[PDB]
């Protein structure tokens, strides 16, 4: 499978979206799993999940790697509401447009906030919920905020450069030897190709600070069976938020990977793929 | 499979053990997995693991559910050293006696301490290590000690009664409806059948307090791939010890079950069996 | 100072209170400090704070040890709303009735919930806020709930007995040698004297469960300078809630006493008195 | 009081120190309190504690602000043993040289490690122990290591520059408006004046990594009454280590300041001074 062979576009119409262009990459034809990426500069569905799409398709799922509004090849946007909710509306718009009745959701960081908001707003449209270090869940009981990684994420948004991208990635990943020229150049190309996304994200952050993303108080509403994953060494979203989710969602379990930053699906791809596929099949 | 059809005995000879009788239950004939039980009154291999033995045997393993010294049908003993280490020596004695070169270990509570000590003392004789809320790992950062469950465990040892057994089990299990007459009577029979074990455990606890079981300082020695499981609602061993293990063992991962006490292999048997079998096969 | 010489009554009129009798003990004549007790069977202002009233009066404060509605010598009541808020309304009623414009509040456990609700509802009427292990602040990130102490509190409410009172107190206090016959008999007399309070508390708990007391989401509203105290060994309210308060209240500090249960003002009275008096004078 | 008027030197002779020059600043003449600074580039006694020396002297103490070996105006040194222990030996050498029988110790970060090692090695020579976010106490249960602040500390040691110093200080302090030109230039002058200290610290860190400083296992030996302080927002040493100390030292208490980095004695100087002076007088 390749980015080019899987690349598709769909115009969505949902709440404050009118003929809004959403890019996604699709492979497979069984039960739909939508995978949702984080909010760092240059993020997109394919680069976030290219170690997972193949195994999930082999397991018999239809995988949609969605570009969230204001990222990658999806349309530019300035949001005045918290991104989790807006992104979630875009997932519903995509699903309606493609006649998908129900989807399993996989979401890391911002994508985890998206998946949470979706499970809250559209409970009849979600199957199972897989959350990898979701962002915006309020203060940590131990970690000073903004977290180290978030500071670097802001700095890259405001002053984008190849060196700052590398600094960010070194914080993002536990194992530094995963940062090849291919990963760096690829992410750098996504940033260079869409400078408008960077300035818009910063404007959006002014209109709706991270505190506005905190849906903690509503977690008890979630009826989806939930699989929470965390990197032990995540410097972007605090480990104790894995416990917050585990205590507040009805049917949840928590899996924490050692020697792992925010990108468990990349750093521990084999174990991640087996666990989540097993959860989707049998939980 | 039944307790009676699987029941076996072997005399062990290791360090301070001479012709010491060890009871165990064995089924299957592939790779050996030894499963080790907790230290509560009436504990034994078969009752601790009777929801897991079948699935593991179906997966192709040879399962040995071991009675630790001073429990169930194994010989009576008063230990002056911490139980984890003494139990571990008994596992080595059993393995030598049965010509088992290497075993995967599964250990809950006291059995988790046993498995840890084994991995430390006999690294060449362990495959993978599965730890379910191991006891004796020093103070908690949050939980006052002795933990609620430990107080009840002591009270049952000192003043054994059917009502006190029921109180203990209600604390042991998250889901109270799992406490059937069959579970209660069975555990009660094990207590009635071997009163000597109860008095000996209390004597042993005087000679070697729980503080003496703490092997935290040596966790960095463990080279076994390790799967740590915890019940979110464990009132016997503190949840933050799952983090302690995850930070200090080289290759570890942590899985926490919601709505689960100390007995994850019983309360969440299906998920537990799938996760651990997958870990043994693929990690 | 004695309970009898300080004992006073006042009829209050506030929201759902009409000619409702509030008992309190008052000494001193400077700045008013109102001290608010926990919700255990037989609790009251004088017994909760009799090691603190003298030192605070010597420091120049007017101390009012308030009996909350449905406790001690205050009127009986069945509450259908969370107790923190109802208690807080009663504090306002007392203050209006006595022409007290502003008070410093000291609150342990339920009394801490009372003080929090007061700071939220009547910000113009509070000086400084002193919180000792306040109850009802939602789930713990580490402690299974109901906490051990809460289970005993329920059992004493439902099946009051001298032995069960002693069991509760042994959990309540770190240092068991503080449980003299005088403390036990005194608390027992308060329970025997007002059986109606016990049945009413249980009825109230059915109408408004502990989950309904959780004011976490509003903590950011508190403008009072806040001093949070915790017992390290508190088995009633979880230590991580001290962090929850410290992260969410604007101007807070946290002091944790070693070898201390829920009753820091009793177990560490000298240090407690010096710290809080210093805070009231200088913070 | 000024740095110049208080500045003194003494040659020490203790274990591996022979005629080793120690600089310190001394004022007052009552009970001796020795204050020990952190290990960041340009650290020294006077700059670390210049908001505390006056109030402590006014309270009646003799204050010695010690420069640790390899810092400020004390002699250069390359250490092959963990710095806490070596620094502690230097404190004993200073005390012997000055005929001080017993001292109260105040230690932040590295200075907290120094004070801990001193309390362990020379229990007969310490009064009370005041610890402000001591470093080197092993892994955190929540914080990835090296902590954000430590990474910046290394970067400043390796590539010293005024901009990198400012970056470090912005992380060091919660309130950025405390970073005046005076603080920056002063710290910068200390770095420029002694480049040898920077290269030696890095060499020492290679010979004795931070893991070698971990004295956790011996904390139970400490008989000194201990006051542990932490900044809630400390990005150099993890907040859960405050709990580690509180659980493992016999007579300890923990005070956590909101809106505070590693430098509580500077950011919350008034409250810090009152608390510690009160502790020294009355605990
Ligand atoms: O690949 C990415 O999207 C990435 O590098 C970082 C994402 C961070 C992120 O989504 C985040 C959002 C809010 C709070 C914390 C974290
Ligand atoms: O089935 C059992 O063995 C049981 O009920 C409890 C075991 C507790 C246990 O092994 C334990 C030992 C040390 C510390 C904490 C827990
Ligand atoms: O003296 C007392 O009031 C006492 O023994 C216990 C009080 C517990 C209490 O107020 C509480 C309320 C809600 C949640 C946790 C704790
Ligand atoms: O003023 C200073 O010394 C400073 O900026 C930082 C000190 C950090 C420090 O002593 C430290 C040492 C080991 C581990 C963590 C922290």
């Amino acid at each position: 499978l390749t980015e080019s062979s899987t690349s598709k576009f769909v115009k969505i119409n949902e709440k404050g979206f009118s003929d809004f262009n959403i890019h996604y990459n699709e492979a497979g034809n069984g039960e739909t799993v939508i995978m949702l990426h984080g909010g760092g500069p240059g993020a997109g569905g394919w680069s976030n999940y290219y170690r997972n799409v193949g195994p999930f398709v082999d397991a018999g799922y239809r995988v949609i790697l969605k570009d969230s509004p204001g990222f990658n090849k999806s349309d530019a946007v300035v949001m005045d509401e918290q991104r989790g909710l807006v992104n979630a509306r875009a997932v519903k718009g995509l699903m309606d447009a493609l006649d998908i009745d129900r989807a399993h959701l996989v979401g890391n960081a911002m994508g985890g906030a998206t998946a949470l908001n979706f499970a809250l707003e559209y409970p009849d449209r979600i199957g199972k919920l897989i959350l990898m270090g979701p962002g915006g869940l309020g203060p940590s009981m131990f970690a000073p905020m903004p977290m180290e990684g978030i500071k670097l994420l802001f700095k890259l948004y405001a002053e984008p450069s190849y060196e700052t991208l590398k600094q960010m990635l070194q914080v993002f990943l536990y194992d530094q030897s995963l940062i090849t020229e291919e990963l760096l150049q690829g992410r750098w190309e996504a940033i260079q190709r869409q400078p408008e996304h960077l300035k818009n994200f910063l404007i959006s952050a002014q209109k709706a600070p991270l505190s506005t993303w905190d849906v903690t108080a509503r977690l008890g509403e979630i009826k989806a069976k939930t699989f929470i994953t965390w990197g032990r060494d995540d410097r972007f979203v605090p480990l104790d938020h894995g416990l917050k989710l585990l205590w507040n969602i009805d049917d949840a379990r928590l899996h924490v990977f050692s020697k792992c930053g925010q990108w468990a699906q990349w750093e521990h791809a084999d174990e991640f793929n087996r666990l989540v596929i097993d959860f989707l099949r049998h939980a």
